[PDB]
Order: C-alpha cells, then sequence, then structure tokens
C-alpha cells in the first residue's frame, strides 16, 4: 500500500508524524488514525504556503486527502464534527464530560506520542463516539452538522474553485439560501493567519455558547501587499434570531410574571459564558445585549471577531461600544462636537483594562439595560449615571427587580477595583428571591 508522501521541505513540521504514519503496521489503523490525527492538529495551528497547500488537496494515492478518505474523515468538517468522525473510525477498530475528553484528547496530540497513551487515546475516542450515540444533543449534533455538509458540498467546491481575482483582497462574507432552509448560509473569512486559537475554543466548554460553524477549510486570497496568503473560511447559518434587547422589549408588552425569572434564566447563561470563556484565558470587550441571541432557549455570542487573549490591554487594542463602556475606557478616548469618540488621547498609549473587571462592568450594564427595557420604550438619557438606578424606573417594583438592580449598582461601580466579580455575581443571582433586606446580608456575606 503506497505510503503517504513526506510534506514539503519548505513546510516540514508534520514531518516526523508523517514518518510515524508511515511506519506504523498496515493493519494497526488506530496508530494510523492517531498520527493522521496529530497531522490535522498540527496543519490547523499552521501558516500555510502554496507548497503544503498543495500537499494538504492532494487526493491521489499518497496524498493527504486520500489517507482521510479510508477512515471517511472530511476535510472540510467542522472542528467538533471532524473529531467525531475520528472518534467513530477509531471505534470500529476497537455520566462523562464532552469536553473534559476533547481537552484530554488534544493535549496527546500535541505533545505526545503514540507509544505513551495508546490505550487512553482509543479510550478517549470510545467514550466520545458513546455521546455520539446515546446523548441526545451530541447525536442531533452530528446528525444535522453532516447533513449540511453534504447539501452544501457544491457550494463548498464552487467556491474553492472560483478565481482569486473574484474575492476580496486581504468582516468579509458571502451569502447564500438553500430551498429548505428558512435562514440562509453564510461563508465567512477569518482575521487570523491560521485557526490554532479556534482549535483550542471548540475543546473547551464556552464554545456551547458559540453560534454552530458547519465546515472549515484553507483558501488562496490576494493580500493587500499584492502577494497570495492562506485564510480560513468557516460556513455557518445567518444568525436570524432575536438578541437580548429585542427579548427586554418583548418582556414590557408580556405579563410581569415572566419578568423577573426571565431575566434569571437568560443571566444564568450570560454569566457561565463570561466564567467560562475567562477560563480559557479569553475575554470579551463588547458585551452588550444585542451581541448575544436566544436559540432554542440558549444565549449564543453573536460572534467572536472581537475575543481577545490579553487579560490587560491598551485602550487602542480593544473594540468596544463607548455607550456601555466603563470610564477607565472612556477617560482614554478624544470626542467629537457631536460627543462621539473620534479617537485617542495619549492616555490610550500606557492606561490599561483589567478584562475581568472590564467584563463585570459591562454584563452589569447589560442587566441594567435589560431591566430598564422592561419599563420603558427607549432607554433614558442618563442611563450610564449610578445615580439613576434600575429600581428607579419601577413603579411598585418587584422584590426581584430590587435585589437585580442591587447586584447592576454593584456591578458598575466606578472604581474598578471595587466592583463585584461575575463569580460572585453568579452565586448572588440564585438568591434574587429572598427579601430585600435579607438580599443585602448575602451580598454583604459573599462581596464583603
Amino acid at each position: 500500500p503506497m505510503p503517504l508522501n513526506l510534506p514539503p521541505k519548505s513546510s516540514k513540521n508534520t514531518m516526523p508524524l508523517v514518518i510515524a504514519y508511515n511506519n506504523a503496521p498496515e493493519d494497526d489503523k488506530i496508530q494510523k488514525l492517531f498520527y493522521l490525527q496529530k497531522i490535522n492538529y498540527l496543519l490547523n495551528k499552521t501558516q500555510l504556503n502554496d507548497d503544503l497547500f498543495d500537499w494538504i488537496n492532494d487526493a491521489e494515492e499518497g496524498g493527504w486527502l486520500n489517507e482521510l478518505a479510508k477512515f471517511s474523515i472530511n476535510p472540510n468538517a467542522s472542528f467538533f464534527l471532524k473529531g467525531m468522525q475520528f472518534a467513530k473510525a477509531i471505534t470500529e477498530e476497537i455520566e462523562v464530560n464532552i469536553y473534559h475528553l476533547m481537552q484530554e484528547r488534544d493535549q496527546l496530540l500535541k505533545e505526545v506520542e503514540f507509544e505513551k497513551c495508546a490505550t487512553r487515546y482509543a479510550e478517549i475516542n470510545f467514550l466520545l463516539n458513546e455521546l455520539a450515540l446515546n446523548d441526545k444533543k451530541t447525536k442531533e449534533i452530528v446528525e444535522r452538522q453532516t447533513e449540511i455538509l453534504r447539501l452544501v458540498a457544491p457550494k463548498i467546491k464552487a467556491i474553492k474553485g472560483e478565481s482569486i481575482d473574484n474575492l476580496p483582497v486581504i468582516n468579509f462574507n458571502f451569502k447564500f439560501t438553500m430551498s429548505g432552509w428558512e435562514a440562509p448560509f453564510v461563508f465567512r473569512v477569518e482575521d487570523r493567519h491560521e485557526l490554532g486559537k479556534e482549535q483550542e475554543l471548540h475543546s473547551y466548554g464556552v464554545s456551547k455558547y458559540f453560534i454552530e460553524d458547519y465546515s472549515v477549510f484553507m483558501m488562496r486570497f490576494k493580500a493587500e501587499d499584492g502577494s497570495t496568503v492562506y485564510k480560513p473560511v468557516i460556513l455557518s447559518q445567518f444568525a436570524n434570531q432575536n438578541n437580548l434587547e429585542e427579548i427586554a422589549k418583548q418582556l414590557k408588552d408580556g405579563s410581569p410574571k415572566n419578568i423577573a425569572p426571565r431575566i434569571g434564566y437568560y443571566f444564568v447563561q450570560l454569566t457561565d459564558f463570561c466564567l467560562k470563556l475567562i477560563e480559557t484565558h479569553n475575554y470579551h470587550p463588547d458585551i452588550k445585549l444585542n451581541n448575544f441571541l436566544v436559540h432554542n432557549n440558549r444565549v449564543l455570542v453573536s460572534d467572536r471577531k472581537t475575543f481577545t487573549t490579553n487579560d490587560n490591554p491598551l485602550a487602542s487594542e480593544i473594540l468596544t461600544s463607548p455607550l456601555f463602556a466603563p470610564d477607565e475606557f472612556l477617560k482614554c478616548l478624544l470626542f467629537n462636537k457631536e460627543g462621539d469618540p473620534v479617537g485617542y488621547n495619549r492616555n490610550a498609549l500606557w492606561k490599561r483594562m483589567n478584562m475581568p473587571q472590564f467584563m463585570a462592568y459591562q454584563l452589569g450594564m447589560a442587566l441594567k439595560q435589560f431591566l430598564i427595557l422592561t419599563q420603558l420604550d427607549e432607554l433614558p438619557d442618563d442611563f450610564r449615571n449610578p445615580d439613576h438606578s434600575a429600581v428607579s424606573h419601577f413603579k411598585t417594583p418587584s422584590r426581584q427587580i430590587i435585589n437585580l438592580s442591587l447586584l447592576v449598582q454593584e456591578l458598575t461601580r466606578l472604581d474598578p477595583d471595587k466592583r463585584m466579580t461575575i463569580k460572585q455575581f453568579q452565586t448572588l443571582l440564585n438568591f434574587k428571591n429572598l427579601p430585600p433586606d435579607a438580599f443585602y446580608q448575602k451580598v454583604e456575606e459573599v462581596f464583603p
């Protein structure tokens, strides 16, 4: 059986993995699959060149794509689905947390050779395939994503074969509708040169708040410097669901008995997103109601283009929304005659933001905006001012609205180091029913 062609000498980081794949015994399919998955893992965090791009697109015998086809692994599958296709092929040759499993497998693919982990590797992939077979949610995701990947395959082929001059030069995206699907589908180009960060994110539990991506592949584009560059192209369904700002406005014209329980439901999820993103050393600098949607009673972040890995960035290194921005960020901006931030002043070159206290403020301002849109048609002119609290706008306010309004004030204190943390907000969210003074006692206990 013809071996796998060695990677090009111009880009030979996968050389040891290819040699290990070829030296594995032909009937040792699990070791074949393990080094196939290691190559893919390293390819996903590799900047491509013309010679390596040719190598990953060789479907002739001895080519990378022919090795994948032997195990029904789709080179255009999403990070989640491609891992699951690996888990089924490995299982054929043989109560748990899927994100722990994916993280454990990724650590092996990152740094470990097959010698030191062969049986645990197959154990992980068996458990992953078990979830694909018995967990209703995982089974639905695999079935739906296999359906979409098959039916969009002509579109993937067409865009991959499109002339490079008909593509954009380096928020680029391509929209198309499919008969039978209401929401259109979108191909988008990412800003990063590789998928290393995307590959890691989908092994973390914060990806359950991500809009589902269906296909990932690299493509050649003309760059702004005249050269040709390779960028990731990711497919998803256009997100036409209501955002949280639209939902708050819906709750004003509904029964007031649903307001307090619906806020807790959405903000339990929003808080868990914030903390789980911080667990991966990532930060969302543009936290606001209209950047989150609800899809089948799940909160999803609208996009991840603004995520940052830096917990102490300069003002000029994060994109945010000034209306919901803390004062430490506003003091770094230069303003218009209309009152619009026009640019930066000298402060922005050295003044830094503490991201977890930045997110605490913006999460608290999203709660303030959610509470107010439940009572008023539009936000008041002085909505930023902590004098004008949220209960302020209520007439005969509920006990829950009193406790939630207090949490808003504790999350938006002018001094970042005096703000409540999202972790504390999570704990005290589960006590919004207790009477006002009793809620004040619990607040003092959790946040002295």
